[PDB]
């Protein structure tokens, strides 16, 4: 309310003050590290053969900053360490060494507000005909402008999602959604649908009549004083993560469980949940408004914890810009 | 077969010529075609931000050429053309461009015996949040010495496979398996299982008791005289057509339809097929000898007449290497 224009005042005050420093600093909107080397993210530029590209064979994880705060990132770097391990990858650095050349290229950007994407990839030589001791797994990372999955204004008044019907999530015995990828082909038919259908936000199936999540983020309802949100067939959300943390100290009751899509058309409210966005309410579904079309109490709750704690010394940190 | 040795032995001949080039020619180990520059294939480089990395947003396709002669690539272009509208991507030159750039892409290598890669993607802006006439694909294509998913003495002998069961094939209603991708999350899965079980090649099921295709493959099976393909849930491959023509020409049936995983254990012979190896015979399934472990009668004329094909004013044309 009054949280709401804090965080969004604040966040236009530094982008103002980082749009002034485009001119000077070549790293103000984005850096990259590409084969040890620090370049402007606009001109970073990765080999052909990479296996990455070539077969999509990678893991993924997203930190962020907001005002020069690291928000939870030892969470996104265990993430990104046990994602490695079930792909048979290995982060081709000490995670302490990471860690260390983040906060420097946050630093050196002069960003404030950042998504931060680290990514590890098969290498130059592929799965298909070589031998396992060959494999040399290679190393990318970028930071840049923190990115909205939803804008600011729509998260005062709310947006509309659709369940998929033409499009259903891949399913964990295809590839584990527990792992971060970004093989993509469901959640871009799901984008296409959601635009098809005048809306913007897919909520995609198991194609078993229950909710998993859209694309690029998690998906939770509330009924009744409860928050409901998948266990199976979803990425573990480190932002579904706080929204937990949040309501175990509001004394609200969390359910990581099955959730039937029947669930979604007679519940008190909606929200999506993503580390590029926040908390992001949902007013109309399927074209009709949810309970009212106003953006539910509960929801606002969660709104101002997750923000608060990005201030709370247990989830944050505060980066030396110099 | 003096088939076999015809066509391994010119293979040889041709391959001991081009590794003479390598020093003479920088292009002799591999082409690509990058924002209309032609570069050597080891120092191709893309944008990071292409979401053909950043999110798979991508379709692909796989002409071949043998002993100088463009194998069906009309089949391959009308099917990449097919795979984009299904993605609401635009092949960003004519295809009678695009053919000729080919054309002069393997003449420059001088490469007899070759594996060629055309990529479109979305481009450097993202489907989510950009309005749609202001995305702009991209087109990579590349030349490279012909790849081996089964290496040719391995051939002589058959291959050892497995029906997975701890990964199954992405079902159609997440991603379409008929556009062809480089989401292999689900085929790089099957390679490890098939390792870890000491063999070569994977099948994987639907899920629902029927087998679809591998790793970079169609799967069919023969029993008593009649061939037996999946027509659901797989790519639907040139190499698998050009079964089809050869068996037509010869009068052996082909049932293109469901076919359950029981079948694959009661059946005369089993081979795989693609691009990148030709007919690709497998002698033991699950550690067993498939109908006694000899590569059978039809497999062999299937062989045959599809390495006749490449020599046939039908489906190949002749390079000009000039
Ligand atoms: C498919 C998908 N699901 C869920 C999430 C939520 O992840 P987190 O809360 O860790 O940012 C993301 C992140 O972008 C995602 O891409
Ligand atoms: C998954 C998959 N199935 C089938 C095929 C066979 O395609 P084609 O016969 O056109 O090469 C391929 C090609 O590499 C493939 O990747």
């Amino acid at each position: 309310m009054a949280s709401m224009d804090k965080v969004f005042a604040g966040y236009a005050a530094r982008q103002a003050i980082l749009e002034s420093t485009e001119t000077t600093n070549p790293f103000a909107k984005g850096i990259a590290w590409v084969e040890g080397e620090l370049v402007p993210l606009a001109e970073a530029r990765i080999p052909l053969l990479d296996q990455g590209f070539m077969h999509s064979d990678l893991t993924y994880d997203v930190p962020s900053v907001w005002d020069g705060r690291f928000f939870r990132l030892d969470d996104h770097l265990t993430r990104l360490e046990a994602s490695c391990t079930k792909l048979r990858l290995r982060l081709p650095l000490p995670r302490d060494e990471v860690k260390q050349i983040l906060v420097e290229m946050v630093a050196k950007s002069g960003i404030r507000d950042a998504f931060v994407e680290l990514i590890v990839t098969r290498g130059l030589k592929g799965v298909r005909g070589t031998r396992p001791e060959d494999i040399v797994n290679n190393l990318y990372m970028f930071v840049q402008p923190y990115v909205w999955v939803m804008e600011p204004d729509m998260q005062r008044v709310g947006g509309s999602a659709v369940v998929a019907r033409t499009v259903r999530r891949v399913p964990p015995g295809a590839i584990d959604p527990t792992v971060k990828n970004l093989q993509w082909g469901d959640l871009v038919r799901g984008m296409f649908e959601a635009a098809d259908r005048g809306a913007t936000y897919p909520f995609l199936t198991d194609g078993d009549a229950n909710l998993t999540e859209g694309s690029g983020f998690n998906i939770v309802l509330v009924k009744d004083g409860v928050l409901y949100t998948p266990d199976r067939g979803v990425l573990q959300g480190v932002t579904r993560k706080s929204v937990i943390n949040a309501a175990e100290a509001f004394g609200i009751e969390v359910r990581v469980e099955f959730v039937p899509v029947e669930l979604a058309y007679r519940c008190d409210e909606i929200f999506m949940c993503t580390t590029a966005g926040g908390i992001m309410p949902i007013t109309t579904l399927d074209g009709m408004p949810v309970n009212g079309g106003q953006i539910g109490p509960i929801t606002k709750k969660i709104w101002d914890g997750y923000w608060a704690m990005h201030y709370d010394a247990a989830y944050s940190f505060e980066i030396d810009y110099n």
